[PDB]
């Protein structure tokens, strides 16, 4: 277990050092996306919340394939604007309901430090 708090201001600095194994020790869900929304990293805590098997979703498109309920101005729209503007830091509540029991979460999206990557952080509410 990696001690990093959800919403920490310098979270992107902290997570740049972690490899996939250590991401799996976080207390919250973490997804790393490229600028097109393809999944690069998906941790164990996220799979505990959504039921997905982390290794099976890496490489899939989050908005088109895995999470169609986020294909909306309120989620996807915010991501696409942040990728265009090159800056992103927003937190909101959302409900995940595709092929799963409707689950309410807090979502934190933030630009990664390295190049064209973006974090999606999730915890239950
Ligand atoms: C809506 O379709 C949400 C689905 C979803 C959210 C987060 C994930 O990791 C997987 C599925």
């Amino acid at each position: 277990m990696e001690h990093v708090a959800f919403g920490s201001e310098d979270i992107e600095n902290t997570l740049a050092k972690m490899d996939d194994g250590q991401l799996d020790g976080l207390a919250f869900g973490a997804i790393q996306l490229d600028g097109d929304g393809n999944i690069l990293q998906y941790n164990a805590a996220q799979g505990d919340i959504t039921g997905r098997d982390p290794k099976q979703v890496i490489g899939k498109n989050f908005f088109k394939d895995v999470a169609p309920c986020t294909d909306s101005p309120e989620f996807y729209g915010k991501f696409k604007e942040g990728v265009a503007s090159g800056n992103l830091n927003t937190m909101f509540e959302y409900t995940f309901d595709y092929q799963m029991t409707p689950t309410k979460v807090k979502v934190h999206m933030k630009k990664a430090l390295s190049g064209d990557s973006y974090w999606v952080f999730v915890k239950r509410v």
